[PDB]
């Protein structure tokens, strides 16, 4: 390099434009340590022409303004970090714009069916100067928004204020072999007043996929050129790669944006995976994922729901990486630190409320509890989260800890959507489509038992399957509550979900005046409100209601029937001592009622006075308009039977039996709780 | 209520370490700066400079230096731990820890353990300063990221860990004489179970020993059974436990002010407990105990031997799930041939799938083999259901072990009647015979229960019509195997049954009169 004060032409200030002098120069500029000089240099000027640690300023092409070039963060990088602006960001609640360099996968194609380019010239450059905005217009479904939708719903945890947005340069058909997004980061960037005519906090080189016929060296070069000039502007830089599934392109993005990531020290992205598992994850899917409206076989530009799971990808490497929890099956997200997970906000106000951690008693299952979380509001509110599953086949379940003051009747209601992102827009040319899309992506929807049974009650609801990848939850409280408790989830599979009690034979002690579960677990590994609940286990607790209820079946089989006064019990729940049971009563007639802390007041009694030791099915279904349990009780010799018994009040609990005889006595049984998701009918008539 | 934005930390970098001769008046080898949570006011720049000050001065004295953020509780605290504790980190090159996760595992287990892990004495809700268990969960996630990372083993269901490479796992300390004992690997044979092993791992001791290990649990849900490979010269009486805790530390003291509150934490750190099927069973023997539920991350094994062995062997363990385990024998419908002279697993699997030790003790499947004892015994059900009852001279087998040629028979002898009995490698000598001379082809079930007080398997027939019923047969042989169909009539007939082996945790009773 040459020192700056023995190259021809050049005029040390800050008024002399000095562009012409130093790339006239043949050689290398040193400008020294707290040394500045004016050089206006123009998009496709190498920055790599300068080296030392002093200072470019640099004019705006297109703005009557000014941009510092750092040299020393240029030669050395700047040490800034995507995931640290991000984070910063969210601290800090500082703007944090998050411009992007790509192609024609980051463009937009194909977010929507109406996607679109942003405006180019006749040059095939960027226009400038500009106030276009491709998230507002037909890059509005890139998998850059989905990546903002993510953010800007953790970001809702704490604020209103949309601190993360986009500044998405990116067009198809173009190529960082080229030199095109080199210079079109001066242009994109600089050129756009809406994209702020500067420096972007975050920059992100998303191009690739074009350029497999330029040589490996080649492209390692380009990669540096850009970095550089991106790292001299100021920008915490990362590098993405958003697409796996070409063979050769793989082996290309390791060899050049991967190895230069790492040998740069810049942060490193890959998509492609979590577009693989979105994709694959049945026969189907593959359709939804790569055929274009013309019928047309395309993986290198993924339809709406590939977009979502390349966006998914990109939050859970930044934000979601502490904001957003990983689960399999058997983890639960408790009533501790939600506003890490959670937001709260309410409608109409607007008012994104922060948690608080109040405790609560007076009731058996408060007393398991001893603190929930929960925001005071006056008002309706939205409660949002998202995970992670790690695996496919994925449940979750809903509790309700503290209904407080609902009444029953009331909306509230939960939804499960995945992939994520930005909802296609129900209008427009593409109405149908992107409202089957939407549908499709709405994997769980309905009421919850809150809305069944209301207030002053803690009450479990189970949901159903979720999909590998990101879940998004949003869950609406109705009828304008003081307080609005944060829910817990509970996650299963799908192939384990159920209550399953096998053949089980055993004798229970004369003289009790409560029921007892058939099989304990410690008091540490259930203490019996949320954590077995549709487990799937001889230990299982039922829900009190479903997402989709008149679905399921319960199933009760009493093989060698009961000795008189001696009953077995239904969704008995030790804590509140409440349940359901069904037996032979002292008279030797069958009966049915509800042991509401005390024997039953309301005896449902059947059959004639031979039912000792008779064998009897149970058939335990749900009201989806009501929620009740109903039961249907008939012996097997098909002389007793009755559907005449139904509860809005032991909804869950545990099998258990109830011996309020004066005698020892044997009872055989089994038990299994079926899950369904379409509706099921079960009447018959006396015909 | 110290701060690094104070300086606090770098000034008694040095009073803390030059100036206490307990702590060896000089810089420690290694150097854990683990400040954050008091610094949220301070500048993102303020904090890194800093870190940058201490790390330097704690280089410069020769300490091996790390960076440790121990909480997550915090939504911005986690923001400004990354930006500042974990940039500097990697920008300075020195390594990283976060106990965070682990304490948010640990402590969102269930409904329940939010009060366990941050309700202080007063009542009042921590989410900072977390309780016995969360300090445990932080001490144990920094302990997988050290030398957990090579010496424990991550688990998940299906995983087992054998006799290899116990040294790496295990540990085997004497009493009283405190002697670390080395693992030898020895040849083993005359016996069928051993012929699978081929070799052991053991210690020579001539003492009581404590063999322990540690574990780490990835998922919720999960499960543990043991292996004892050769039990050698013991005595059935002999006090043989096994013992797991989690989440693991130094046990709180079970004295002084809170030795109420200790005592309880401890007792709900201990997830597992009880004796071992050698215990039951004596010498001679290789034995399987289910024990039961473990917890997500880590988890301590401690395995006693008592009676003052010469040999001590090493066991192995079998992880699966508490959502599966079990037998699960759904209705078949099969024929078999006539003449045989032993019985016949219902359902088999290849030989390199389960060669029929421990690969398939309680998996759950048509395919699993019973245990010969529980840690929990006297709480779970065996069932077998024959619905068209069996021809005469026509059995099914219970606890049948292929390699042994031992198992439990019923069903219809020559003359007709029901029968029960011992097949020990060869037709029983111990047949219990009931009912009356027309069983044929009249279903029955029986039901299977364990003794917690001798471990032997008791067996209840019942026939479908009511007549015949026996409770008179009890084994401590013939505890554990497959279910098998054994024909030696002349005939070629069918068999079709159902069973379950259901799995419980509280004993339960079985008994009734003749009234
Ligand atoms: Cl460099
Ligand atoms: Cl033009
Ligand atoms: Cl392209
Ligand atoms: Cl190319
Ligand atoms: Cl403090
Ligand atoms: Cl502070």
């Amino acid at each position: 390099s040459t020192s700056v004060y023995d190259v021809p032409g050049i005029v040390v200030n800050t008024t002399t434009d000095n562009r012409a002098a130093a790339y006239a120069f043949p050689g290398k500029i040193f400008i020294p340590n707290g040394v500045t000089i004016r050089c206006n240099l123009l998009p496709d000027d190498d920055v790599r022409k300068f080296v030392g640690e002093g200072k470019l300023i640099v004019k705006n092409q297109w703005y009557a303004k000014d941009h510092t070039f750092d040299i020393a963060a240029s030669m050395n990088g700047n040490n800034k970090t995507v995931n640290d602006e991000i984070y910063c960001a969210f601290r800090d609640q500082t703007f944090c714009r998050i411009g992007i360099i790509g192609d024609s996968i980051t463009d937009g194609a194909w977010g929507k069916q109406d996607w679109s380019s942003p405006p180019t010239n006749s040059d095939g450059d960027l226009d400038a100067p500009s106030t276009y905005n491709h998230s507002l217009s037909g890059g509005s479904h890139s998998w850059t928004e989905h990546w903002m939708n993510g953010l800007l719903l953790t970001q809702s945890r704490r604020s209103g204020e949309t601190i993360y947005q986009s500044a998405n340069c990116s067009v198809s058909g173009k190529k960082l072999s080229d030199g095109w997004g080199y210079r079109n980061f001066d242009r994109g960037f600089f050129g756009n007043t809406r994209y702020g005519a500067e420096a972007p906090r975050v920059c992100i080189l998303a191009m690739g996929w074009n350029d497999s016929s330029a040589s490996i060296a080649t492209y390692r070069d380009q990669i540096d050129k850009f970095v550089r000039k991106a790292w001299g502007y100021g920008c915490a830089v990362g590098i993405v790669t958003v697409n796996d599934n070409d063979s050769v392109r793989m082996a290309f993005e390791l060899s050049t944006k991967k190895y230069m990531a790492d040998k740069l020290g810049v942060e490193y992205f890959n998509l492609g995976p979590n577009l693989t598992s979105a994709s694959s994850r049945n026969e189907q899917t593959g359709y939804y994922y790569y055929v274009k409206k013309d019928g047309t076989w395309d993986t290198t530009h993924p339809q709406e729901l590939g977009q979502m799971a390349m966006g998914n990808a990109m939050y859970m490497q930044t934000l979601g990486n502490k904001y957003c929890r990983r689960v399999r099956p058997g983890d639960m997200l408790t009533q501790a630190a939600v506003e890490n997970y959670w937001d709260c906000v309410g409608y109409p106000s607007g008012t994104h409320y922060a948690p608080q951690y109040v405790p609560v008693s007076g009731a058996p299952a408060l007393n398991v509890f001893r603190f929930l979380s929960k925001c005071v509001t006056n008002e309706n509110v939205t409660m949002t989260t998202m995970v992670w599953c790690e695996e496919e086949g994925m449940t979750v379940s809903l509790l309700e800890p503290w209904t407080n003051a609902a009444v029953v009747g009331q909306s509230h209601n939960i939804r499960v959507e995945s992939p994520v992102g930005k909802a296609l827009f129900e209008s427009g040319e593409y109405q149908e489509r992107n409202t089957q899309i939407n549908a499709y992506r709405t994997v769980l929807n309905g009421k919850t038992a809150m809305s069944y049974f209301g207030g002053g009650k803690t009450l479990t609801t189970y949901m159903g399957r979720l999909r590998k990848g990101l879940n998004f939850i949003r869950y609406i409280i109705d009828g304008s509550p003081t307080d609005a408790y944060f829910p817990m989830l509970k996650f299963g599979s799908y192939k384990t979900d159920g209550v399953k009690l096998p053949m089980v034979r055993l004798s229970k002690e004369p003289n009790m005046t409560r029921p007892a579960p058939v099989m304990k677990q410690s008091n540490a590994n259930d203490y019996g409100v949320f954590g077995e609940v549709l487990s799937g286990t001889q230990f299982s607790k039922t829900a009190d209601s479903h997402l989709y209820n008149g679905a399921s079946v319960g199933y009760l089989a009493v093989p060698r029937g009961l000795k008189k006064n001696t009953y077995i019990a239904l969704n008995y729940n030790p804590l509140t001592n409440v349940g359901v049971l069904v037996g032979v009563n002292a008279a030797g007639n069958m009966c049915i009622g509800t042991f509401n802390n005390a024997n039953p007041t309301d005896w449902v009694v059947f059959g004639d006075t031979t039912r000792e030791d008779k064998g009897f099915k149970v058939w335990e279904y749900t009201s989806s308009s009501t929620g009740a349990h109903t039961f249907t009780v008939e012996s097997d010799d098909g002389t007793a039977t009755t559907s005449a018994f139904s509860t809005t009040v032991a909804t869950s609990g545990y099998v258990g039996l109830y011996n309020p005889s004066a005698s020892s006595q044997l009872f055989t049984l089994e038990y299994s709780m079926t899950i369904g998701n379409v509706g099921l009918e079960h009447h018959h008539h006396h015909h």
